[PDB]
């Protein structure tokens, strides 16, 4: 039945699910080390923190090709889309935000969406190699790939932004799942441009994101 | 009376107000913890370290707008202009011209000139930002805030120049003065080019600069 | 005899000495302190610090001219004819690839090809950086000297790769041999283009090619 794939490849991510992104990765910024000293003390490098983990995938494919980093920041309606779940997950009263989406179900559903908008940063980051470069495989993954797992490229010096200067726990040194799983993707999607995987995109591109949804709601379940 | 500041609106900073924020710079590099030692055994490190004081504010803006940094270093005329003032800051003999400069009159002078390039450059930036984007206020803000305080953006990365890696003084975590003013001036003149602020730009160019120097020139006098 | 110059100033990089560039600079790199626990717990981090060696003159002198540092991973038979040496120095059975590579003689080759590949570097960068920008001394002598030493110059984030963080050795505090090398090849070859150097580019390019390869060949005779 691949009729339902072609209907799963009509998605739009605008609306519901860019605030999906966003909040996982505000609430995951949150969830680390440090950072509520960081936002209660200093609003400023904790929102710069947030958009590291929001835009961060969008922020290394422009340094990456060339291309202005505040290119990003001219789109008003994503970055002010991002800046005010910071602000609720953070600063809202009686922290009734965060309690209510750090709910399991809530939780699951919010990670499960980001992990959708991971797919499309994917193909987005390949296709736009593509405008730039023709049949050159490496950089579609590059680029792919750092629009999947921006932040977490970036994750060195982003912990630099907080005041936390990790130089032993480099992304390249130990792998970690979210980064490792874009790198997966990037190679299958660009293999699937390049034409050497016998499939077809929408159907690659279903079975990717239910192989990720899969994975982190199953680990979010076996976690509590 | 209006007329004047038509009049202050014609000022030309190549000759003599370039020099004043080299100058203005350079000391107060010179002056930071453990510089004195860095051009005594590393003068390569330390001119370099001068140049992020001097042209940080361009570096800044051209790395975020994907422009070449390279081409500040074109402009031969105002690097040697800005090296000049380096090379007799630090190896002059004697020590003469720091201690010429250093006289609280003339410090006053030099700094209070400082304080208006950063105006031109705030200007600079965001009638730049305009060019890359038209009515985008965050760029304009973002860019023109580069431009004005530079050197204090890229400070954290300026001391990993000289040495001293600083992982907790972040720009965000504690906006210094510089910085946080340069931030008010870029959203004033933004909110200017935008005409969401009532007033003309020569009128608003004046009374900002004005309330920058009379600040500054009172912080140097109760500092003494 | 000027007629062995220009029969010198004719040698192709494409096949040979590129692989005398990576080979040194990967054995070099894995003789550096810790480099082999890093290949052997962490392969994409021994790998990517590997590029950094190889293409770091690449890298380096895209980001300071604004070009896109993806665009050296294009060249996919420059990045697998680096990446198969990297694979052998670490991995081969046996070690036979490097303990054959280590040998004396082969060593001296493979590094004095190396100080051939940088002549053509520095001057890829001066004529690069005069399409860039016609009679500008400063870049030309920037670009030049970005692609001669590189992997020297980001060194230090280099080190950050490889999960090693020394903001005490500045390559500006104390220039090594390689990097103070490549900065007067830089500005002699500056002068040659713009003409202040009364010798012949072909001339000029095999007499410091030679005063490069006696140097290192002594150095490495005088260390063993």
């Amino acid at each position: 039945l691949s009729e339902v794939s072609v209907q799963f490849s009509q998605l739009s991510m605008f609306p519901f699910f860019d605030m999906a992104h966003y909040l996982a990765s505000v609430m995951s910024a949150r969830e680390q080390a440090g950072a509520l000293d960081i936002a209660s003390h200093s609003p400023m490098a904790s929102w710069f923190s947030a958009m590291l983990h929001c835009f961060g995938g969008g922020i290394l494919s422009s340094i990456l090709l060339a291309e202005p980093p505040v290119g990003i920041l001219a789109n008003t309606t994503n970055i002010m889309l991002a800046s005010a779940i910071w602000y609720m997950v953070y600063y809202f009263p009686y922290d009734l935000f965060y309690n209510c989406f750090f709910f399991l179900p809530i939780r699951l559903i919010a990670a499960g969406m980001k992990e959708v908008t991971r797919t499309w940063k994917i193909l987005s980051g390949i296709t736009h190699a593509h405008s730039h470069y023709k049949d050159a495989w490496l950089v579609m993954i590059t680029i792919g790939w750092a629009r999947g797992a921006g932040g977490g490229l970036i994750s060195n010096f982003e912990q630099l932004v907080r005041g936390v200067w990790k130089p032993e726990s480099n992304e390249f040194l130990k792998m970690s799942y979210p980064v490792k799983v874009t790198l997966i993707g990037a190679v299958l999607f660009t293999l699937q441009h390049g034409h050497y995987l016998p499939i077809s995109r929408h159907n690659l591109m279903f079975i990717y994101t239910m192989f990720l949804v899969s994975i982190k709601v199953t680990m979010m379940l076996t976690h509590s």
